[PDB]
C-alpha cells in the first residue's frame, strides 16, 4: 500500500466513525505529519451535521 492510497483510507476513517478501521489504519502506521494540512482539517471541520 502507498503512502496516498492510506491516507485516503484514514480520510474515510475519519469521516465515518469505523473505529476498528482507525485502529487498524494507526496501528499500521501513518505520515502524521503530512496527512494534517489545513485544507484536510477544513475538511475534517466541514464533515459536521448541519
Amino acid at each position: 500500500w502507498r503512502s496516498f492510497h492510506l491516507e485516503a483510507s484514514l480520510m474515510d476513517a475519519l469521516l465515518n466513525d469505523r473505529p476498528e478501521f482507525v485502529r487498524l489504519l494507526i496501528s499500521h502506521g501513518l505520515s502524521l505529519g503530512h496527512f494534517l494540512t489545513p485544507m484536510r482539517l477544513a475538511q475534517l471541520y466541514s464533515a459536521a451535521p448541519s
